[PDB]
């Protein structure tokens, strides 16, 4: 109603919404549009205008001043300069006197220069004009938030261990490695819930394969880790190794489930093992049959999944690296200086993640074929769709865990994200931060980032302020990629520290469980920038290194080397909370304004809004062995709230059983 649908030429189907919009036929109600040059769509801001969204994209919660470009891309330095991260999510909303969202719904490389050329300029455009643009009305833009979760369908929901911790590292392979760290935890009594096992569990890189070897008999390590409370949660990648008599690979070219070239033949990129066949993701037999090898691990115990390079990366294609070994023959053959290392270096970068090679395959939609780049956006999302669909097919009543590098909306719907290579950096505590609003905005809850930082060297500082982030992060998971200092907790010295900080996790469970399960059954936010909640307070609106957490709580973690305390802006009296490392919990009341606050590396900190509880555990080493029967309420005396709690395993959510009511 508030809503309108304008279509623009012949728009690929992306199923980003699942209500029905009937498309307008009047003028668009905003700016101006263009196709002189493909499609653009130009925008007047006011000085004081506030850009929300983008979900996962980079720089801050208001976007102004810079440009974004869904794309999604495999690139794992996230610079301040960078325009494209893994992430496609095309929601925009403009904030101020004028406020409207709008969803531009396109598969293909967007653009959006909000303030970057002019700074008070927006302007979307892309090379097609096959599009269909929504625009949402409303109040503010918490109300056009909303409006937006209601048409793109419910979040994904996980199972209620996926709010544990978990515990990955690029890197273990042996049944040997997989113990040590199942011993540095249980026996440092340090909470844990999750390992997560990375491409060298497969034989060599074959999905849905196990290296026998190591695992001879992998369904019984399967219950082994499964019976201390540990559920190992495997890679899945989107290239499927070119390999005789290897089923997936024979499978797939027999009933041609793979992307094809121009000529008919399977694309070939190459990947972790070497040459591979992108399934085809967005055809939807081949997506029922690669979703549906996900029951071999199923089948053994496995109950989680991640899925990784669905952009799709590629290495290089057999086209780039004949090209590659070519332009090398030259160079080494040259002794007049006409090639200098320089084009050397520039072709050998050029044939990773090459845009020529997006356009070298196809997709068989339904019948008909569509060239990659123009609907690249859309892999990921179908690939994780595959999943989830799959899912549903063999357990209807059971959640999985799942999460994806590349996304678009839509996939919410089926599986959470997490924020990809990340590094060891301190500013990247605040990038972490400040996306976790957006991707709420976008329909994507199930999200975290690879704590302690997954490229670089960690250090023992730098993880305990990332875990101190991750308590409140649905995702909390430590992960660092091979050949890094290694920054498993019982790495470090003082391991009191550690257990202290991801003990505060487990005792918030019950709290943060119930907040998601609220915020996702009602199409709300878990996390919310402080002008949704305070929208008539000018320094709330401004806010960006804080975030209010459900109805109860706001955040303000600390993201500075060396610093005991940071400043914090309180827009009402809270009570300010610290989760203490002898088990204590300290509070104090501050009013409204100004405040810095002490924080020390092995001090979780939390504000508990005016009039408010919420309820605490008392520390436990799994989720299963949380004792939620009757928890300690901290806060405001004479206020209540409203605990969900299901089995955590099913998706029986509408039960008035589910909600118990407690009281401060
Ligand atoms: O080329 C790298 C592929 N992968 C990228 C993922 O983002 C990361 O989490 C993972 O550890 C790594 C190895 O599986």
């Amino acid at each position: 109603a508030m809503i309108r649908k304008y279509r623009y030429g012949a728009p690929f189907d992306t199923e980003a919404l699942t209500e029905k919009i009937e498309t307008a036929e009047e003028a668009f109600p905003y700016g101006e549009i263009s196709q002189k040059e493909g499609f653009a769509f130009t925008y007047i801001m006011d000085e004081d205008d506030i850009v929300y969204g983008l979900g996962e994209s980079n720089r801050g919660i208001n976007k102004r001043g810079y440009c974004y470009i869904s794309n999604c891309t495999d690139d794992p330095i996230h610079t301040e300069d960078k325009r494209s991260l893994y992430g496609a999510h095309n929601f925009i909303i403009v904030s101020g006197k004028t406020t409207f969202g709008l969803f531009f719904d396109y598969p293909s490389k967007l653009t959006f220069d909000i303030g970057y050329t002019r700074m008070d300029t927006l302007k979307v455009s892309c090379e097609n004009a096959d599009l269909d643009i929504y625009v949402i009305e409303g109040e503010n833009a918490y109300d056009i938030v909303k409006q937006f979760r209601r048409v793109i369908g419910r979040s994904y929901i996980p199972p209620k261990f996926a709010f544990g911790f978990g515990q990955s590292r690029w890197g273990y392979t042996t049944k040997e490695d997989f113990r040590a760290v199942a011993k540095g935890y249980r026996e440092n009594h340090i909470p844990i819930d999750m390992i997560y096992m990375d491409i060298d569990y497969m034989q060599d890189f074959k999905d849905f394969t196990v290296n026998e070897k190591n695992f001879p008999d992998f369904p019984e390590f399967v219950k082994e880790m499964k019976d201390q409370e540990l559920r190992l949660i495997p890679i899945i990648d989107a290239g499927v190794k070119v390999e005789k008599g290897y089923e997936v690979y024979e499978e797939g070219v027999k009933n041609n489930y793979f992307c094809k070239r121009e000529d008919g033949s399977d694309f070939v990129a190459a990947v972790w093992p070497g040459d591979t066949h992108f399934p085809d993701m967005l055809n939807p037999e081949a997506r029922k049959w690669f979703g549906d090898k996900y029951r071999f691990l199923i089948d053994q115990g496995i109950e989680g999944f991640w899925n990784d390079m669905n952009e799709p990366a590629i290495f290089y294609s057999s086209e780039g690296l004949a090209e590659a070994k070519e332009f090398a023959g030259e160079f080494a053959k040259d002794t007049e200086g006409k090639i200098h290392p320089w084009a050397m270096q520039a072709k050998m970068k050029d044939i990773v993640n090459s845009p020529e090679d997006y356009k070298r395959f196809y997709h068989n939609v339904n019948g008909k074929k569509i060239r990659h780049d123009k609907v690249h956006n859309l892999f990921g999302y179908n690939m994780t769709r595959a999943a989830g669909e799959a899912f549903e097919r063999i357990d209807p009543e059971k959640r999985f865990l799942m999460f994806s590098r590349s996304s678009y909306i839509g996939m919410h719907r089926y599986g959470g994200i997490w924020m990809g290579d990340n590094k060891s950096w301190w500013s990247h505590i605040l990038l972490n931060l400040k996306m976790l609003p957006s991707l709420n905005m976008c329909g994507f809850m199930y999200t975290g980032a690879d704590l302690g930082g997954f490229g670089d060297d960690t250090t023992r500082d730098l993880l305990l302020r990332f875990l101190a982030l991750g308590v409140f992060t649905p995702l909390m998971r430590d992960h660092a990629a091979e050949g890094t200092r290694e920054q498993e907790c019982y790495q470090f010295e003082n391991i009191e520290d550690f257990r202290s900080v991801i003990n505060a996790r487990y005792r918030l469970v019950p709290y943060l469980y119930s907040e998601y399960m609220k915020a996702a059954l009602n199409d709300d936010m878990y996390f919310k920038p402080l002008g949704f909640v305070y929208p008539d307070d000018k320094m709330a609106i401004r806010v960006e290194d804080q975030l209010m957490l459900g109805n109860e709580i706001m955040i303000a973690p600390v993201y500075e080397q060396n610093a005991r305390g940071r400043y914090v802006y309180l827009p009402e009296e809270m009570k300010f909370i610290k989760f203490m490392p002898d088990g204590s919990i300290s509070e104090e009341v501050l009013e409204k304004g100004v405040h810095y606050v002490d924080v020390a590396l092995n001090e979780v900190p939390l504000f508990i809004r005016s009039g408010k509880c919420i309820p605490v555990a008392e520390a436990a080493e799994c989720v299963k062995d949380i004792d939620t029967e009757n928890m300690q309420l901290i806060g405001y005396e004479g206020s209540s709230y409203t605990l969900y709690e299901d089995d955590g395993i099913h998706k029986d959510y509408d039960k008035k059983e589910n909600y118990r009511v407690l009281t401060k």
